[PDB]
């Protein structure tokens, strides 16, 4: 029924880069997908109090949303670019896992993995 911390975007042991990849994946995919016009549901944790999703978290262990990408990104949070790739793709599939096919969510989280995908692709090499 409650809502869980969110996840971790700041730690100052763990080890950081600023690379051209991570660079790429704040300033074209991040962005690209955080001013689609379906990217308001993933722009912050699922309330699932306010949503009234009281099973939510019951189902969703590894919750990822586009807000704590982006703080992971802007604080420099990540080592290598498969780590926020990878967060991206929990975003996506927590979304396919909970709710069921044909609703608006699902539309709308798939109208993102398509941009994103197609951004991925033209992923610079590493420099
Ligand atoms: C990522 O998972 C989600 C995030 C959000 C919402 C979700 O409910 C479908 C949701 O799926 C569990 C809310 C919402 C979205 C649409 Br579309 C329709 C009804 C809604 F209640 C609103 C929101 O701000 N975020």
């Amino acid at each position: 029924s409650m809502n869980p911390p969110p996840p971790e975007t700041s730690n100052p042991n763990k080890p950081k880069r600023q690379t051209n990849q991570l660079q790429y994946l704040l300033r074209v995919v991040l962005k690209t997908l955080w001013k689609h016009q379906f990217a308001w549901p993933f722009q912050q944790p699922v309330d699932a109090v306010k949503l009234n999703l009281p099973d939510y978290y019951k189902i969703i262990k590894t919750p990822m949303d586009m807000g704590t990408i982006k703080k992971r990104l802007e604080n420099n949070y990540y080592w290598n670019a498969q780590e926020c790739i990878q967060d991206f793709n929990t975003m996506f599939t927590n979304c396919y896992i909970y709710n069921k096919p044909g609703d608006d969510i699902v539309l709308m989280a798939e109208a993102l993995e398509k941009l994103f995908l197609q951004k991925i692709n033209e992923l610079p090499t590493e420099e």
